[PDB]
DNA sequence: CCGACGTCGCATCAGC
DNA sequence: GCTGATGCGA
DNA sequence: GTCGG
């Protein structure tokens, strides 16, 4: 259902970057997705209804790109300037649906007029920009593990008692990633009480991290690339998190994030909720946090089968 | 018919 | 100067 | 755009 499935993609982002209108975006990729896993080839928009997530529209579209191999509005969109123009300026991270509309507006639709016009632009998109290519390119598991040697190893010298664990598609085993997520845990910040600064610090003294797009008390964002052909410029992430909500954490910043949708709604059915710092019981009456002294304790507590990060996919 | 559609930390903007 | 709203990327 | 109160 490749074909079906692109089309739908291509007007989650229209919705989302040109009309934003959030909302068709994330139907739109709510209906790929449910496609996307239909063991069947669909010879019919009726046979898509009957799946959670397709409706009418989706329908007669389906029915359009059957009989014809193409949407007329896809087409025509495509073949438009400033909406394709928006739409590619948000691949620029920093850049998004409001900021390109208004790069677009006075002009600027290119690489080129960005790279042209560093004054129009705040700190993280001047980064987004400087790294568009290399934000793009995946990361062999094999650099993840030296970018992770060095991360802990910084770290650990610092402070011996912080505790950083790489999360997200890393620790679930992924022979690639997109970036590099770290979480990071210290004695002396729990939930009852300089820490993030000086692991940062200490990874810009090594060469490791290179630019900063955002850095707050507990959370940064920015860029980092092994030493050495140079290698590509990678994103990486570190959160500092209270100790004492230390594996609600990895659960959530280890995910996926479809896996975490799935893992919160089921909480809902057996009366729980669960967010990146707690898990609370629930008549819609959310109570106190709950004891956790592992990820399995999560899974016990809404009674769902434990799953290794291995397996949390989907 | 019409409201819901996760939640969060940080940077930047509007407005007093 | 400050608070609160919004944009952005998860 | 889809769903469901
Ligand atoms: N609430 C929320 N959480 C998210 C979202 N996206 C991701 N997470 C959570 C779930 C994720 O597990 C975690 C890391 O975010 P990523 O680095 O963008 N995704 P990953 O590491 O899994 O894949 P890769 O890096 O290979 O692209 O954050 C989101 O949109 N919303
Ligand atoms: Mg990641
Ligand atoms: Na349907
Ligand atoms: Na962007
Ligand atoms: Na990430």
């Amino acid at each position: 259902n490749g074909g079906i499935t692109d089309m739908l993609t291509e007007l989650a982002n229209f919705e989302k970057n040109v009309s934003q209108a959030i909302h068709k975006y994330n139907a739109y990729r709510k209906a790929a997705s449910v496609i996307a896993k239909y063991p069947h080839k669909i010879k019919s928009g009726a046979e898509a209804k009957k799946l959670p997530g397709v409706g009418t529209k989706i329908a007669e579209k389906i029915d359009e790109f059957l009989a014809t191999g193409k949407l007329r509005k896809l087409e025509k969109i495509r073949q438009d300037d400033t909406s394709s123009s928006i739409n590619f300026l948000t691949r620029v991270s920093g850049i998004g649906p409001s900021a390109a509309r208004k790069f677009v507006d006075e002009g600027i639709k290119t690489l080129e007029d960005l790279r042209k016009n560093e004054d129009k632009l705040n700190h993280h998109q001047r980064i987004g920009l400087k790294y568009f290519g290399d934000f793009e390119k995946r990361i062999p598991r094999e650099e993840m593990l030296q970018m992770q040697d060095i991360v802990l190893n910084e770290v650990k010298k610092v402070d011996s008692e912080y505790i950083a664990t790489v999360c997200g598609s890393f620790r679930r085993g992924a022979e690639s990633s997109g970036d590099m997520d770290v979480l990071l845990t210290h004695p002396s910040f729990t939930s009852e009480s300089k820490l993030l600064h000086q692991v940062v610090e200490q990874l810009q003294k090594v060469h490791f991290i290179t630019d900063t797009l955002s850095k707050g008390e507990t959370k940064f964002m920015g860029v980092c690339q092994l030493p050495s052909k140079e290698y590509p410029h990678r994103r990486i992430d570190i959160r500092l998190i209270p100790k004492d909500q230390y594996y609600c954490g990895v659960l959530y910043f280890t995910g996926s994030d479809i896996f975490n949708k799935n893992m919160r709604a089921h909480a809902l059915e057996k009366g729980f909720t669960i967010n990146e710092y707690t898990i609370r019981p629930l008549t819609g009456v959310a109570g106190e946090p709950l004891p956790v002294d592992s990820e399995k304790d999560i899974f016990d507590y809404i009674q769902w089968k434990y799953r290794e990060p291995k397996d949390r996919s989907e």
